[PDB]
C-alpha cells in the first residue's frame, strides 16, 4: 500500500535525527546550532512516550519522509493544557502536502490527549510554515522582533496558536 | 536614604523566598503551585550569578521590600541575546513606585550584559505590571488567550518587550 502517516517506532530515530540535524544546519526553524546523535533523539522520543505524547512519521515504501510531534510548552503546572509542536519534512520531500498531512493528524492527537492550545513558534520569514498553519486554523497571536539570532543575523518570532476546544478551565486535579 | 535599590546578597534569599512563595500562592504571575525553600532560591541566585546576571532588591530601613532579576528566555543558543525578567514587590509594599525603580535599574543591567531584548511574560489581567512596563517603554508583542490555567480560570498571556539597542546584527558572537 501507498504514503502513510503513522506513529513513530524507536527504529525511526536515526531517520528523525537526520531530518532534525538538517534543520539545525540549514534552516532558521530551530534556534540552536547543536547537531545531535541518534541517542539524543531516542531520549526525546522516549520522553514523549512517557507523557503519552505522539511522535508521528510520514513514510513512503518504508522510508521516513518527515516527522511531527508536540511537548509541553513549559514545564510549569499552569501550562499543562498547552503544547508546543513541531513539524519537519525531509528537504527532498517538501512542498508535497506532507506537512499538512502530519499537522492535521497531530491536531487530532492533541485533541485526543486532552490539550486546550497548540502553540507554533515560527521564524517570521518562514512563509511555508505560516501558510501551513493558517490553512489548518491557526492564528497569529505574536510578532516579536529580533528575539533570536542565527547565521549572524537577528530573527523575528511569530507565535501562532490553535485553541482545540471551548471548555471551562479544569480543576487542580 | 530610607529607601534603596541594590544588588541582592545571599543574606536576602530568605526574604526573596517568601515574596516568591506569596506570589505562587496568591497571584497568576507564576504559573505553578510549587512553593520553594531558601536553599532553592539560594541556588537560583547563585546560578544567575554564574552567568553574570543580576539579582536586585528594593529595601526600606533594612527590610527587603521587593526583588527583580532576569535569565535566559530559553536555553537554546539562538536566544542568547534575549532575556526574560521578573519583578516582585512584597505584598505590603506595592503601589508606591518600587516596581518601576526595580525594573528601571534592571534595564540598566540588561544593557550592561549586552542583551538586545527583554521579554516580560505577563498574565493579561495584571494591569499593574502592564502599566509599569508601558511606563518604561515596553510594547505589547503578543496576546495569547487561554495558554495557562490557575485558580479555576484560563490565563491569557501578554508578551511585552523592550529592545535595548539598535545594533543591525548581533555583535558578540
Ligand atoms: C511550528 C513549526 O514546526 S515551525 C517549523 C516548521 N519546520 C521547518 O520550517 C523546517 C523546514 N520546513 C519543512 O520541513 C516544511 O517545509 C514545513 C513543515 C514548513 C511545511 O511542510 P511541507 O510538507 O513543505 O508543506 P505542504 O507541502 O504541506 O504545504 C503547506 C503550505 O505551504 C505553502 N507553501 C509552500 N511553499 C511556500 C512558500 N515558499 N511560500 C509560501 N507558501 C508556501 C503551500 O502552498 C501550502 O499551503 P496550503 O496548506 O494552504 O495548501
Ligand atoms: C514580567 C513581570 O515580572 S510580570 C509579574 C510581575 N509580578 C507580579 O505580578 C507579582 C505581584 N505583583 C507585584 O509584585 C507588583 O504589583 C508589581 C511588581 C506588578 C508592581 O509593583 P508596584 O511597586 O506596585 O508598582 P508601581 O508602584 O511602580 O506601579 C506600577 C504601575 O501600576 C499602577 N498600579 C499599581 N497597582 C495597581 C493596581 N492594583 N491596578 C492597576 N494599576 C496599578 C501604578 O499607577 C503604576 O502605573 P502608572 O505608571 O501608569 O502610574
Ligand atoms: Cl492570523
Ligand atoms: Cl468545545
Ligand atoms: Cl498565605
Ligand atoms: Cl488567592
Amino acid at each position: 500500500s501507498n504514503m502513510t502517516i503513522r506513529f513513530a517506532d524507536k527504529a525511526d530515530c536515526a531517520a528523525i535525527t537526520e531530518i532534525y540535524n538538517h534543520a539545525v544546519l540549514h534552516t532558521a526553524a530551530i534556534w540552536n546550532d547543536r547537531t545531535v546523535d541518534t541517542d539524543n533523539r531516542l531520549a526525546w522520543y522516549e520522553a514523549r512516550q512517557l507523557l503519552g505524547y505522539p511522535v508521528l512519521v510520514s513514510e513512503e515504501n518504508g522510508v521516513v519522509t518527515g516527522y511531527a510531534s508536540f511537548g509541553d510548552w513549559r514545564s510549569f503546572d499552569g501550562f499543562r493544557y498547552t503544547v508546543e509542536h513541531s513539524v519537519y519534512v525531509h528537504p527532498a520531500h517538501q512542498g508535497k502536502g506532507l506537512g499538512r498531512k502530519l499537522l492535521s493528524r497531530l491536531i487530532d492527537e492533541a485533541r485526543r490527549c486532552g490539550k486546550h492550545v497548540m502553540v507554533a513558534g515560527i521564524e517570521s520569514q518562514n512563509a511555508a510554515s505560516i501558510r501551513l498553519h493558517h490553512s489548518l486554523g491557526f492564528t497569529v497571536t505574536a510578532q516579536m522582533p529580533q528575539v533570536g539570532v542565527k547565521f549572524g543575523r537577528w530573527l523575528d518570532l511569530t507565535f501562532m496558536q490553535l485553541q482545540l476546544d471551548e471548555h471551562a478551565a479544569p480543576d487542580a486535579c
